[PDB]
């Protein structure tokens, strides 16, 4: 048949016709998702980042990476890097508003929140004090975080205090998406896909079109908390950490 | 003309609208109600995926003589997206579903009644074709046709209003790239089809890449987040564009 | 260090650690955000327009203008002006909605909100029956408008009767976002970076890539009153309007 098996489960077929309660993880994820879009205004900002130094720079030292810190080096480290520098740089995103009292508290920690895929559901630990992380540290609880969450080896506290989100949507296909921030978090980032596309690129004064991997960095944010411009400001930021990548003293190598 | 004004798109007729206070129709009264509702109900996100139609086009161009010699109708782009949709909400069951947010309970139709929005002049339509399962391309074809015709004089049936277990809209018939279009529960999806325009990508051939001329398509899927999280609409949206790049669809227009 | 500097404010890092009250403007736009989307079904169209003629058109022309009116020429009066022109075309846009009675108000003005970013936060005055501007009262109206929103001198006619916003969300680098619309308004437009991309052109039949600059409009609209295809249509208007860049006479010279 010319029907498409690509990303399609035989085993979910036998789900049609049927009528099933989900799991606590799901009807979680479900009522918690409703309410945060009703107590905030949410809007997502789209930014294109030019990934191909970064795509070299890993590509160079991914085997002395492996060998001496004993992970992968995905591309994840340098995003968390680039969006935890970002987030010290600018307080007014790593912060919560009440709408009671009116107040916006900045939070002196960034609790990174990693959205993690797992064959029960989504589940969203929090990488605590990220700001203190090298990226080696980052890449070592990744692993970690990701492994306890498929796992269910995940304590209260893995799970609390989270001050930003960042998720891979580009994990299944995606170019972008307008992520689902929740409060008492102001701001949720996703990773798009890295694709190669062709762009304008200028070196000395002439432009010239060229071929380079491309991601787009969606940006769900909190109009309570964080404004249309203060949201580009911010992801000005970490496109221009990512497109300089400077990061091969961060590699600790 | 004698303005630099510009005329494309523009009803001449809308002009008596300018100043007026008019109480809108049953149809625009309804969208209004059930829009807002929708978005109160359910967790809403659109995923953003492309799709290169270039070898859907080129098959279109050489079949459609022959598609409308014997079908009657003419081939469009929306039967191929219709016919990768339904096939993938076979092949993903939970997408086809409807979540009970009081007793947490999903259910996953067995039938695919797909709703097709249909402009109209008075207003957004939204017939559904039942058990599109069941349906080759030249049937899709017919049914879209039908509906649609229906649709705009005012001739649905009961049936052909209700039921529905995921919609699909054309956001580019009017030229755009991309929208978030508003699903509506007890659905748990609806695609948007933007329009398909030439773009420069990179192609991988043998191992090398290059810069073509391709035929790029947008597709918007809105997912409700109770239902589907993002890595299931990124699979399902995968499935769809893996069916329509390899456009393996010669027998399917039975000519 | 190898953290990025580029749009750091040096000044937020006190804010760090600290809960502190929000000033007025930000208060209500916080209030005023969340309630929107709650009252309104919201969604956002995307359409890519090719600035690339207008472009040309205030390169040659900016000098003779400037001159002869005493305004710079930027991009905003090319896009005020054919907004404004295409709610006249579209009053169904131009609109507002009552979900109590269910009527219809086409309005007869196009009073345009402009937003604009302030270090005390965001703030949108009116440009009222903007419909009967000029290219060069357009420009002169949004420096003054500008000006006295950061100096605070706006009166209270000048922040009331909006029918339709135009924001720039690529003034901080966004290619496109999903800003929020505030009834009783039933949409708004963004105004992406405008970014030179490589596109395909047809000169006399024949394809070929060119680097154009190119923009991302995304309109937000109340699906209560714009439905996809009208979006579309009125957006169709604003592009060929743009994209045929007949505005010689409007910049009267």
């Amino acid at each position: 048949s010319a029907w498409s098996t690509k990303s399609v489960d035989p085993e979910k077929a036998k789900l049609r016709g049927t009528t099933q309660k989900v799991n606590r993880i799901r009807e979680i994820t479900a009522m918690k998702t409703v309410e945060a879009l009703q107590i905030s205004a949410q809007l997502t900002q789209l930014h294109e980042v030019d990934m191909t130094r970064v795509a070299e720079l890993r590509k160079k030292n991914k085997p002395a990476f492996i060998e001496k810190h004993g992970v992968n080096l995905t591309y994840l480290p340098f995003f968390v890097k680039a969006v935890v520098e970002a987030l010290v740089s600018h307080p007014n995103v790593n912060a919560s508003f009440n709408a009671k009292t009116k107040e916006m508290t900045y939070h002196s920690s960034v609790n990174l929140s990693i959205a993690v895929d797992t064959p029960a559901g989504l589940l969203t630990p929090v990488i605590h004090d990220a700001q203190d992380l090298s990226i080696p540290e980052i890449a070592k609880a990744i692993v970690d975080l990701a492994d306890r969450s498929r796992n269910n080896k995940l304590k209260p506290n893995d799970l609390s205090g989270g001050t930003f989100t960042i998720t891979n949507i580009g994990s299944e296909g995606a170019l972008s998406d307008t992520p689902i921030l929740v409060p008492p978090q102001a701001g949720i980032l996703g990773t798009g896909a890295i694709v190669k596309r062709p762009v304008v690129i200028t070196e000395d004064g002439i432009d010239s079109i060229a071929i380079r991997q491309m991601v787009f960095l969606p940006l769900t944010y909190d109009h309570q908390v964080v404004d249309g411009a203060d949201a580009g400001r911010f992801l000005t930021t970490i496109k221009d950490r990512l497109e300089t990548a400077n990061f091969e003293g961060d590699l600790q190598l």
